[PDB]
RNA sequence: UUUACAGUAU
RNA sequence: UUUACAGUAU
RNA sequence: UUUACAGUAU
RNA sequence: UUUACAGUAU
C-alpha cells in the first residue's frame, strides 16, 4: 500500500561493526537505498597525472594500473575535431579526476574537466560550458548574483544566496589548494581523496523530506555532527538522533531482510510471483514469474515487478545494459502502463537511466549509469567450481570428451605415454565403463601407455592431459603422478 | 575463406562408442551441425491420452508428469471461439503427439493434430487445413494427382509422382495402424515411438548435396543400409561408405575441436576476437569482443561473430529468446550488413528463426524455435557450488550476514541457544575477527548460548542457523552438533 | 640432584577449568603424582546385587554390563573348598563393592568383603580375618583398646586413640546405614558412591610431610575446608592456602611439561637419553636409549631410566605386566644396582608392585596393580587409521593383495561381477600398474565384469570386495557403486 | 591333524606378477614358509671397503649410509685383546660382507670374515677357525679328503666326495675372482651381489624331502632349470614341474589365506582362540586368548598357540626379542609341555633361536636371529595418523592441553598475538566449550590477541601454536593464517 | 651354517 | 514442414 | 590397606 | 549534477 509521503523517511546509519559501515534510506520500513563501506571508494579522487601512451590516451595517476583518458575530456587550458596526437604530448602532466572506477580489466575513466561537489553547488572550475539547474527543482536569479571566471544542486531549494556564496567560496578555496599542490611536486601523485560514506550521504542524499537521521553509535554520531556543520547543513543538526535500543537499528526498522534480497537471484514480489536477476558478460537480465483473470494477473505482477526492479537496480548498484522480460500481455495499453510504472518507479534514482518500449519479443531494454561498482563485483567472486557458467558438464559427457582427447594425444608420433589426471569419478568411468576403449587405444596405437590417474584434489570440470615423449618417461607410480606433475 | 559449394558435404556418423552415437554434417572440415544420441528423444512420439484436468487442458500419456494440451490443438473429429470446458470432457480419450519435450517444470506440448514424416511428405491426417510446399523449393502439379480425404518435403525436388504416392501410402498404412491400436485398448498408452538418431538424419538431413555418408562401424553401417532402403532413398545407397582409418573419423575430418566449442562459454573467432554465450532464466545472451582502422575491425568482427553465432545456435541446440550484443558500430549501413549476415548465416538452420534490427542500445534480439533440448539442459547440470549464479559471496560479507542472523535469533523470547553451523572459514571469521561481536550478543541477550560450529562438510554459500528453545537443549558437544542436526 | 626432603611437598589442586579437575603432588617443582577428574570414578562404589548366572559368578548391580564375582570373595554370612554352585543361588541378593573398574570387555571385580576407608582406619565389617598394621609405619596398643565384632592407615602415625575411635565409629554408622538401605528395597541398586577426587586426595594422600595444599579457586577451596574438617584432619586446615597468581598454578610450579610427558611415547631423561613406553595387548613395554666410558653411560642412563619409569608408572596409571628393556650392562653388580634403584624408586607408589631380576635376555619383568584405569584407556582412543597396529600396509602390497582377492572371487561359479571398492591410490594402482592383470582375469574367467571403483571416503588399509551373482546385477554406474553398496 | 611326513612338501614358486615374486614351502596345504621378492636383498653382498672413522669402526662400501664393522670381525691378514685404534688405520681398504641389512638407523653389520655359500659347502676363505658339520646331519671322512689352506651344508647328506670337491672348487674360483677385482680398482665398490630369491631357495631350502617344485610361469621355469644345473642339483631337475591351472597356484594349494595371516595382528588358532602379535620399540609381544575343563582348554590352546607362533615367526620374518604371554596354567608340567612344544615347533626354522622357561609372571622370553628384514619393516610404514602409538588422544584432553599451551605463550613478555592452528573439532571446542577460557586469557594477559583457527588440513593429534611478538604482527585474516604459516 | 653362532652395540 | 508456423503459456 | 594382597580369570 | 549527460571504448 506504499504511497510516498505517508510515513517518515529516515536515514539509518549503522556503525556498530568495524568491518562494514552501513547507511540505509528507509521510508517507513521500506528500504529504498543502501550504502555499505568497508575499511574503499576511489571515484572522484583527484590526481596529478602523467600521460603514458597516446594510441584519447592512457595515464599513470599512481595506481597499479594506468587510467583511461578521452579526447573528449582533455582541456582548453591543457591543450598546448583534431587528433589527440596533437593536443597532448607523451609524459605531459595534467590535473585528473576519476569518472568511473576500475571495472574488470578497464583502467578508469579520468577527466581533465574536474568537478567539485558541495552541499548546494558543484564547481566546474575547468569549464564554463556546463552549469545551471538541477533538472529536479527564484534561483535562476540567486544564481546570477555570483562571481566566477558551475551548477546548483537539488538541495539549494530551501536556502538563500549567501549560502550559495558560502558554498561557492569554499569550493574555490579547494580549487586553489588543488592546483597549488599540483604546481608543487612531481606528476604521479594523489591530490584529493573523496569523502567517506557518511559524508557523501549527508552531502548527496539529504533532501528536506528526510525526517530523522538515526545512529547506532555515539563516537560516530559525534563525528556525524561535526560533519553536518562543516557541511553547511546546520538545519539537520536537530535531526541527528542517537539510537539506543537493544534490538539492532536496521533490525528495529525491519529492513535486514530487504537488505539481504539485494543478494538473492530470486526476489519475491508482494502478490506472490517473483523476479530473477541474472548477470552476464554483456548485460543483466531480469525475468519475471507469476505466482499461483489471467490478463489481470500478468498485468498486476508485471507492475509489482517494475517497482521491485527499480529498487533492486539501486540496492545492487546495477549499471550498464539491463534487459527485462516482463510477463507477456496482449493489450498494448498494458505494455505502456508497465513501461510507465517502471519510469515512474525509477524517478528517485540518482543515476541516469534510459528506458524503452517492450519489443515485439516482449523484451524491455534499459540502461543505468555506473555510479559505483555493483554488489556482485564488490562482494562476490566468480564461483570457482563452474567458472561463471553456472553449470557443470555431466560426467560421461566429460569423460568421453577426455577419452577422445586421450586417443588423439596417443596418435602423435614420438609419444611414449599419456597421462590423464582427472577427477575421481571420471577416472572411475574411464577405467570401468570405458576400460575396453582405453584398452583398444593401447593395443592399437601400440606401445603407448595410457595412464589415467584419479585425483581427489580436482572436481569435475577440471582435468589435465599430458603427453610424455619417447625418452622423457620415468618409473613413477600412477598415483604419484599428480604431484610429479604439480608444476602444471 | 568458406564458400558454400567449394568442398564436399559429408554426413559423418561416428558409432564406435556404445554410450554416445554421433552424427556430424560437415562441409569440408567445417562442422555445421551435430547430433548426439545416448542409450533419449521423446519428441514426435504418439500416445493414447486421457484428459486429467481442464482448467486447453493437461494430460496423462503415461509419463511421470502429465502433458499440456492447447485448445488451439484440439480437433474437429475430437470435438464431441469457445471455451475448452466445452469441447473436451474430463477423462476423455484422444490421440496425442508431442510437439515440445519436457523442459524444466513444463509437461510437454501435445497436439491432437498429428503429423507423420516420411522422406518426401508429411501426412497431416488429423487436418486438411495445413499442407503444401516447402518454402525452400512441376510439383504443384505432381502434388494434386494424389488421393486423400499434407505437405511435400524439401527433399522431393529430385523425384517423381509414384515416389510421393509410394510415400503417401506408407504414411496412410501407419495412420491406419495408428488409430487401430488406439481403438484397441485402454487410454494411457504409447502408440508410436520416433525413429532413432540415424534414421532421423537420413529422413531429415539428406539434401541432394550430401556427397558421401561415412561410417566408422560395420554393424551400424549395415543397419544403415537397411535404413536407407526402407526409407525410400535407394539413390544414397551408393553414397554410404564405411570408414576404416586408425585415426578416428571425426578426428580425421578435424572436427572434434569444433564439436567441443559447443561446450565452451567463450568461442574464438577467425580473425581473433570472440563471442561469449551466457544462458539465463529468461534468455541466452551472446556478447562479442574484438581481438587486438577501428570502424573496420568492429565491422569485420561482428560479421565473423554473426556466422559463428549462427552455427553455435545449432550445435548447442539453442531455443527461445536470444539477445546478441554486437560490437557497436556508428555507420547505420554496418548495422544492416550485420543483421543481414546473421539472416544469411541462419538460412540453412532447420528451426524457425526470427531476427530483428539492432536497438538503439546496440542490442539485437532474436528467437529460435525449440527443436530439441539444448546442450546445457541435456549434458550439463546446475553447478552445485553457486546454484546457477556463477558467483560466490565473499567471506566477510557472508559472515557479517550470519552474525546478524545470529543476533536476531538470539533476541526471540524463549530462546536457550542458537547454533550456527557453517563453512570452516566462516567459523574462523565469526570466532576471531568477530569474537567480541558474538560475545556482546551473549552478554547482552543474556543467558543465551551462541554456538558457532565449523563444518568441513560445507562450502561457502551454504550454512544453517537453528534456534534451540528453553527446554529443548541438550548436553551435546559443539562439533557433535552438525551430525545431531543432520536431519535438517 | 633430587634428594627427598630438601624441598617442600605441596599438593596443588587446580580447579579453574570446569571440565578437568586436577590434583598434583609436587616435591619442589618435581611432579610425582597426578590425578585428574572430569564431570568419573566407579571403584569402591557399593551396590545391592542380584546374581545373574553361576557358571564365582556374574552380577547385576545395575550397570549396562553385569559384574564379576569370585568364589574367593563370597561371604560366611552370605553362604546360606566347595563349588559356588553350592553357596550362592541364582537371583540371590548380596552386598557388593567394586574392586576393579570396567576394563575393555571385563565386567568388574566385585567383592562381598566390603572395605570402608576413613582417614585413619579401614573397617572390614564383612570380615575379621584381615586387619592390622600399615606395612609402612605404640599403636599395636592403641589398636587393641577398640570395640568391634579392621586396619590402621599409614596416617594414624601422628594421632591418639580417641581419633581412631572417632574414625572407627563414623565408619560403623556408615556400615549400619549401609546394610539398612540394603534391607530396605529391591536388589539391583547403588548403595554408596565413592568420594570425589579432592576428597580421595585428602583422605588418601595427606602424609604429615605435605607442606601446603594450594588451591586456584575460592569456591572449591571453601568446599575444600569443609572436606578436611568433615574428614577429621583439623591439623591440615592451616595448611590449605588459596593461590592467587595471574600465572596459572601448575604453571607457576613449573609442572605442566611433566604432566604432558605422561602422554608422550618418548620421555627424555636428565642426562640426555630416553625411555619409550609402548603398550600392547598383553603388556606395556618400556625400552631405553642412551643419548650421545661406555660401561658407565649404560649404567647411569639405566639408573635415570629407572627413576623415570617409576613415576611414569604412576602418572600414566599403568597396571598389569610391564617389561623393561634396560640398556645392556656386562657387570652383574650393575644389574643389581639397577633393579634396586627401580625398587627404591617405586617405594612411595601406593599400588602393589612386584619386580624381578634382569633376565639373560636383558629384560626386566614387573607387575603393578590396577588402582584405576590408565591414561590411554581413559583419554585416548584407538587410532582409527591403523586399528591399533601403528602401521599401515604399503600400497602395492595391499593392492596385489586385493588383486588376488578379486581373481578368487571371479572364479566362484555363478558370479556375474565383482566390485572392489577401494582407497583412491589402490584404484589407481590396480587400474594402471595392474591393468593387464585385471584384464587377464576378465578375459580368462570369461564374461565376469571386474569393477574396481576408487573412493575418497576410504583410506589405505580399508576396502571392500563384493561379489555379484548372475541375476542380481544392476545397470549402476561405476562411481555410483560405493553409495549403492553403503549398506555394507 | 598335522603329522610331518604324511603329505608331500612342495616348493610353490609363483611368478605371474612382475611386481612380487613369491616362493612358498608348503607341506600338503600347510604353508610353512614364504619368501617374496620385489624388483631387494642386500645381505651377503660383498664390497671393497674404505674405513671412515674409528671411534670396531664404520665403513663406506658405497651406500648412502656407512656400515658398521666390529673389532671381533677384523682379520689376521687385514691386521697390519687390543684396541681397534691399533689394527686398522683410517681410510684403510678391506674386503667386506654384509651380515645384517640396514635396520632403522643402523648402518649394517659388515665382516672381514667372508663366507661363500654353495649347495653343499660354505667356504670361509678368510678364516680356518670355523668349519665342520651341520648340527643337523661317513662325511667327517669325506670332508678330510679335501684340499685347502670351511663347512658342509645340511644338504650334503645324500652325495659323495667329488661333488663336495666340485663345489669346493667353484667356491675357490669365486674367492680368487673375488680378491682379484679387489686388487684391481679404487676401494669404494660392490664386488659380489647375492643371488635372487629363486636361486637362494634352490640353494638353501632344497632338502631331499621336497617332493615337487611347481612353477606358474614358463619363462621363469626355464630360467629355473638352468639355475638348478648351474647349482649342482641335477637330481631335482626331474622335480621341477610347470603348473598350468586356470586357478592360480598358491590359490589351488589353498595357501593364500595363510599368507595373508602373516599380515594380521590377530591370528585364529585351530580350536578357536587366537594369538595377537604386537610389535614395539624393544620387542615383539605375542598374547594369547582362549575361544569359548578349564585347565585343559588353557593347555590345549597354549599348545596350538605355540605351533602358530612358530610359523608366524617365520612368515613375518620376526627377529630379536620376543615375549610370549601364554594363557596361565597351574600345573608346572603344563608349563614345560608348552615351552617344549615351542622348541619342537621351531626346530625346522633356519634362524638361530633361543627359548626359555615361563617366568613367574607367566611370560616366556625368546630370541630369534635376524635373517632378513620383517614384513612390518618391509611392507608396512608407520601409521601416519597416530605415529606408531596406535592411539589418538581424546578431543577435550587435547584441547585443554592446547588451551594451557595458549595461555602460557600469552604470558611471555613482548607477545602481541598467539595463533593456535588446529584440527577443526579442537577449534570448535576451544571456541565454544572453552570460549570464556580463551576470553579470560585475553582480558587478563591484556592486549594479547588469541587467534585459534580451525584447519581441515589437520587431524587430531597434530597442531601448531605460534607466538607473534610485538612488532612482527600482520593484518592477515584468521583463516588465511594456516597458509601464511605454511613454512612451519 | 660346524663350541659355536644367535640376541645386543651404529 | 506449405499464411503460415516460430517465440510464449503448465 | 595389616601373611598378606598384587599380576591373572569375565 | 544544469542540452545535456547516461549506455559504450582500455
Ligand atoms: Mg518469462
Ligand atoms: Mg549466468
Ligand atoms: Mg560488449
Ligand atoms: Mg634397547
Ligand atoms: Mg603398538
Ligand atoms: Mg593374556
Ligand atoms: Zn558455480
Ligand atoms: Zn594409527
Amino acid at each position: 500500500a506504499h504511497i510516498e509521503g505517508r510515513h517518515m523517511k529516515r536515514m539509518l546509519i549503522n556503525a556498530t561493526q568495524q568491518e562494514e559501515l552501513r547507511v540505509a534510506l528507509v521510508d517507513g520500513q521500506r528500504l529504498y537505498d543502501l550504502d555499505i563501506e568497508s575499511p574503499e571508494q576511489k571515484k572522484a579522487n583527484i590526481y596529478k597525472g602523467k600521460i603514458t601512451r597516446i594510441e584519447a590516451a592512457f595515464v599513470d595517476y599512481g595506481a597499479e594500473r594506468h587510467g583511461f583518458l578521452p579526447l573528449k575530456e582533455i582541456a582548453r587550458e591543457y591543450f598546448p575535431r583534431p587528433n589527440i596526437k596533437d593536443v597532448l604530448r607523451e609524459g605531459q602532466e595534467v590535473i585528473v579526476q576519476i569518472d568511473k572506477e576500475e571495472r574488470g580489466n578497464k583502467g578508469a575513466a579520468l577527466t581533465t574537466f574536474i568537478s567539485l561537489a558541495g552541499s548546494y553547488l558543484v564547481l566546474m572550475p575547468n569549464n564554463p560550458r556546463a552549469g545551471g539547474i538541477s533538472r529536479r527543482i527564484e534561483l535562476k536569479e540567486a544564481l546570477a548574483s555570483l562571481e566566477l571566471p558551475l551548477i546548483v544542486r537539488t538541495a539549494g531549494v530551501g536556502k538563500s544566496a549567501e549560502a550559495l556564496q558560502w558554498d561557492l567560496s569554499f569550493r574555490l578555496k579547494h580549487w586553489e589548494a588543488i592546483k597549488k599542490a599540483a604546481e608543487s611536486r612531481p606528476a604521479p601523485f594523489l591530490i584529493h581523496q573523496e569523502s567517506n560514506v557518511i559524508v557523501r550521504a549527508f552531502r548527496d542524499y539529504l533532501r528536506q523530506d528526510i525526517g530523522e537521521i538515526l545512529i547506532d553509535n555515539p563516537k560516530v554520531l559525534e563525528l556525524a555532527r561535526q560533519h553536518i556543520a562543516a557541511l553547511g547543513r546546520p538545519d539537520f543538526s536537530s535531526k541527528i538522533k542517537l539510537y539506543t535500543g537493544e534490538i539492532p537499528l536496521f533490525s528495529h526498522y525491519q529492513i535486514e531482510s530487504q537488505i539481504e534480497s539485494a543478494f538473492q537471484r530470486e526476489v519475491r514480489l508482494p502478490s506472490g510471483g517473483s523476479i530473477v536477476i541474472d548477470s552476464t558478460e554483456a548485460l543483466t537480465a531480469i525475468d519475471i514469474n507469476s505466482a499461483r483473470d489471467i490478463e489481470e494477473t500478468a498485468f498486476n505482477t508485471n507492475l509489482e515487478a517494475a517497482d521491485e526492479i527499480a529498487r533492486q537496480l539501486r540496492l545492487r548498484d546495477l549499471g550498464g545494459l539491463i534487459v527485462i522480460d516482463f510477463i507477456d500481455m496482449t493489450p498494448v495499453r498494458h505494455q505502456r502502463a508497465v513501461e510507465n510504472r517502471l519510469r515512474e518507479a525509477v524517478r528517485q534514482d540518482r543515476a541516469r537511466i534510459q528506458i524503452s518500449h517492450i519489443s515485439r519479443f516482449g523484451l524491455l531494454e534499459m540502461s543505468r549509469q555506473r555510479l559505483s561498482p555493483s554488489l556482485g563485483e564488490s562482494s562476490h567472486h566468480v564461483c570457482p567450481r563452474c567458472s561463471g557458467t553456472g553449470t557443470v558438464r555431466d560426467n560421461e559427457s566429460l569423460s568421453l570428451s577426455i577419452l577422445r582427447l586421450i586417443e588423439e594425444e596417443a596418435l602423435k608420433e614420438n609419444t611414449q605415454e599419456v597421462h590423464a589426471i582427472v577427477p575421481v569419478p571420471i577416472a572411475s568411468y574411464l577405467l570401468n565403463e570405458k576400460r575396453s576403449a582405453v584398452n583398444a587405444i593401447e593395443t592399437r596405437q601400440d606401445g603407448v601407455r595410457c595412464v589415467i590417474v584419479p585425483n581427489d584434489q580436482m572436481e569435475t570440470p577440471h582435468y589435465h592431459v599430458l603427453r610424455v615423449r619417447k625418452g622423457e618417461e620415468t618409473p613413477t607410480l600412477s598415483y604419484m603422478l599428480p604431484k610429479l606433475h604439480e608444476e602444471a
